[PDB]
């Protein structure tokens, strides 16, 4: 195939330039099922990826599995194939006491505690979401009537230590981080996720348009580990895809 | 002799004033004041110079901050000890992209952090990043006006001279750290040099207060080093103010 | 389910305290089938766990998926469940000249060119194998008479840039990482993978034992994109560790 | 019609001179200057007001650099490619040593660089350490005086507020960087906090210039955070160590 | 006269000898030399005393590197240029762990980089591992004496005091980055401090030479800070000659 | 016995000294002693050889560091629980100025910090500075013999051959950090390199102590790379006596 990892040729995407990009695979179909023509394309490791039309035009819903190295290579991977806009869609954290769950986020930008971000920019560079796709998310929340907030998200390269869990084999947390989450929540960060950093440093960095957005399945300030519904994040970035197109 | 060591100002001077305009310059106080309605002068010491005025009805503060973001962070500080709670920032900058010209408006969605201020508010990790509503008013006020914009990451440094890599100097030398960095900027996109921006974003976005940024291109670093001898950014953060307030 | 990414309980593991850890979900399967009464548990996302019996004692294979983040997932939730040693086999491009496609990599100690590591231990901390671990997968290859490499491997939290590949999109590689091959491969580097440095040091930080052995798919000093024994000397190791 | 961008100066207006004096406010450059021999306003643009006198025969600079290192470094620089190649800095402080007081003079000896600029012009390996023929000359004017002087190491602050660790603020937060900082630069014997001294010193050591630095002390910030409302000892030292390094 | 500029010798002086072994003290250099066939002092010029040895027919060189990276790092290139290949540090050292008694030999796999020599080699990502022959013939050594070993990670540290959190010191002060350091390492399984390994085993990881390390506990530091002037055992000595046996 | 781990010294052994010269070779410490009154060697282990003598009355000490940051910090450490309050470091460098010659003098007023050591007693924001009255003496003195002196900034680097960019090496490489770097020093006017002053100066600056630093040029790196005098010594005895 044309690449590596993904499985997928130039032909697949049909002319596709947009890329929805969720977290776990078996959600792709069911992002995809809600536009036209749904078509699975490749299902390689933890890139499962589908091809759609919106208001005729290709859409591409592709899996990025957890973190920001494989997020990397998706991202990389569609952007050979010829995806220049990624929105990505995912679950969060919520560090603000003020935040619900089934809320919405859309981050403008991200603390960077990940390190792949670092394999294209520096660390003073932000990790910035693009302003038509951040635009085009909180349009698309308002027009759905979604609580919404939106501003900057905590990105992490782990789940556990590096968002001050402490119910954990170890039951310890590093200095760096210790104490690390009070910090973020007088600085006003909203929320904690693993993808952000790396999807924003490494398009906002080589001329393509990233977004954000993110349903919050649980609140720090309460829990530390989600209940076992996010649907609406879910028709934001869809909204949002066709606001882009 | 007031309420704020620097500024030599009084709550009761801002008259509830609750956002404020931040040119660099002492001198370009007075002509955006007198762009608003009933424009009184507070106070000037050392390279702080403030006004008051009104848009719509409503008290507005016109301070200067001087070149640099440590007297810009004393700026911001005493003026949010005042009740200041949204700032836009005006102001110079030299462009390093080719296809922006001498006269252009740039919108600063982040900043590379190429400053030391930053530091003192928040660790490399947090991006500097500009608060949505103001961008969008930046945005928006541009367009109402019909002038030449651009919107992306700007490039703020601590100095004029290595910072932004210029050669014609004293020494004619630059640091390894900077040598090399402005075509590095240039490849990722960024758009722009100016020395505010990272202080005045990451202070705010980690404090709670709004902040955005605007400015008008006085050189192309693709062409020259130093500006020429020599009105639209005036205009836009005039009218991006009256849509925040 | 008592761990919330693996869908996983206590039970599931029969007591194993071992687990054989690759990256690709869809080699679990092959991987368990060598020993007796492989079993599957469980499969969410990128993790997909099997069960199976070595040496008369359960074990555990469970895929981790691409990156140090989602196998500081799997290394944890697994703790959590009982598991204490952990084996890792994966896939690498080598840099150096005189190693092959084909040949066997075990790793004593990792560059940490990666972000999940951090997370558990300040950079000065060695990303480094047990040594048990390390020695019964050294003997192992010596038993299975593959052509092994014992040393030094830079773990990158990208395949691309932080591999110093430039066919990509960008074709751009950011001033770290430019030149930085010829550095690894003049410091004797062996070769490149992506999650050794997370797994590394958040098991030599919090008392567990782990070790890392891979098969060269490419050798970099030849081309940047790749055109059994590994398996069989991991699950041999295992064997020895119980 | 100048010869720099920013200070709106031609090398004609120094008429030779080579070594400037640089206090922080623009307003206390006429009255430096006037403590001189010929004192003439040359320009003022933004933060940089700037005349020019006469020291014992030579003539001198005199000119403001705002608050802060970014500004100081422009006007250091273009100060440079007008020919200066001494420059005596002259600012107020905040003292962290109970032994100091209100009145007292401070000469800096090197600088902690908790500022951003002098990373422009030096690695953060690289000492912010003051020209020891300056230094020299600021000590023996201040002893010739008889003014209460100590010597020593500054902490310069890109911040007036969290980088000295003022919590009465807005946020009323530190930064862990700098939370618990202010101790721990008393316990290393630290005199003092200012703000444009790491810079200073700094691009002058790495560039072949010579920089001195000595200040007032206006607070001291084991009494309070604010100093009060409000003898000049520190301006006539460094008027007086010029006429030695002329 | 020589061939190095510190330590004083020449290709000749080591007789095509291409291991050393490499302690910190000059007076301890003899002693370990004469476990070994035809003991010859070399040279003696400021830290650095060497000797020479014959070991199963092969010439091997004893040379004390002082405290230190570096002039652990000036002996072991010197050492390097005169055609050494591998080198075994024997040392002594404070355990921090609780099960760790005096008397005791560690056998150090990679260390905690808290010194700086090692950055004029490498940079902070890369590991300071010992070379794995190295430290299986080491710990292969300490099976057949029967002493009581222990095989982890080392942290190694700039000074003997801040950087091992002393506090019994003339400023009783300990700088941020090293408060609370100590339980730090205890916690992630650190075995002991010592001021060298770093420097050895990153310079030699990284420029083809083979390095491993053991030392001989002096102290326990959840005990107490300073070593008594005991339970000393000098099985560390015997155990590093066996293992150069191995590596020759 | 011993009041101090390394230095098998009392504080007995000083008789009230507290200004103490630190040479890097034990070899150097009696030809240094020499030069004074009533010289007794005190004690030797290790790298550490201490003697004592007086000057014009007073006792001081003379004790060698051995090479590197490291062990300079415990000389330091030891000697300053013994009651030393100033210390005076002489030294042999390599100059990386054209202008300064094989024999010329260096008084350092400040040290880039290219070692660990320090880092262990202040960030690296803090300077590594001398000592005003030190560094004061230290000049003064060597205008007193009439020697040719530079001062200010030196490198101290934890290493003699890559820290010091030195390339007829085992691997003949120098990593990232440390290429380019002697022309980078040169151009920011650094005087020289040598390995023990950033570790002394920032210990002492940051713990009220006192340190100065001399040094004898025994090479100029401009010219080659490995070295093939006297006048370091008489100032650094002359200095003691002045801060005496
Ligand atoms: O990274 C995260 N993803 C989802 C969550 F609910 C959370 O808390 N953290
Ligand atoms: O900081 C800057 N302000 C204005 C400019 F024109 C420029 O180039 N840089
Ligand atoms: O991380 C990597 N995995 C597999 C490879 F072939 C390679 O080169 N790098
Ligand atoms: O930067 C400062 N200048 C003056 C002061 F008094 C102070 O405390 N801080
Ligand atoms: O570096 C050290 N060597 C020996 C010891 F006993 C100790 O505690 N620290
Ligand atoms: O550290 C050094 N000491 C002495 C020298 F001659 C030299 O070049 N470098
Ligand atoms: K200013
Ligand atoms: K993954
Ligand atoms: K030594």
């Amino acid at each position: 195939s044309d690449v590596f990892h993904l499985g997928l040729t130039k032909n697949d995407l049909q002319g596709a330039q947009l890329a929805i990009v969720p977290g776990d695979p078996e959600r792709v179909e069911k992002i995809a099922a809600l536009m036209d023509k749904p078509v699975k394309l490749a299902s390689h490791r933890e890139f499962t990826s589908w091809r759609a039309e919106l208001d005729g035009k290709a859409v591409i819903v592709c899996s990025t599995g957890i973190g920001g190295p494989s997020t990397s290579i998706a991202v990389e991977e569609l952007a050979q194939l010829g995806i220049r806009t990624f929105l990505r869609i995912g679950t969060t954290g919520a560090i603000q006491p003020h935040i619900n769950v089934g809320d919405v986020l859309v981050t403008t930008a991200s603390v960077r505690l990940d390190g792949a971000s670092l394999h294209f920019a520096p660390m003073e560079f932000p990790a910035v979401a693009d302003f038509a796709c951040t635009t085009a998310l909180v349009e698309a929340a308002k027009s759905i009537g979604a609580t919404t907030h939106v501003g900057v998200t905590a990105s992490s390269d782990t789940f556990y230590p590096g968002q001050e869990r402490y119910d954990t084999y170890s039951g310890r947390v590093v200095r760096r981080f210790k104490g690390s989450m009070e910090e973020w929540q007088a600085m006003g960060v909203m929320n904690y996720e693993m993808e952000s950093a790396t999807l924003l440093t490494m398009c906002a960095s080589q001329g393509l348009r990233a977004g954000m957005v993110a349903g919050v399945i649980v609140n720090r300030t309460q829990q530390e580990i989600p209940n076992a519904t996010e649907s609406h994040a879910v028709k934001i970035v869809v909204e949002a895809a066709r606001r882009l197109l």
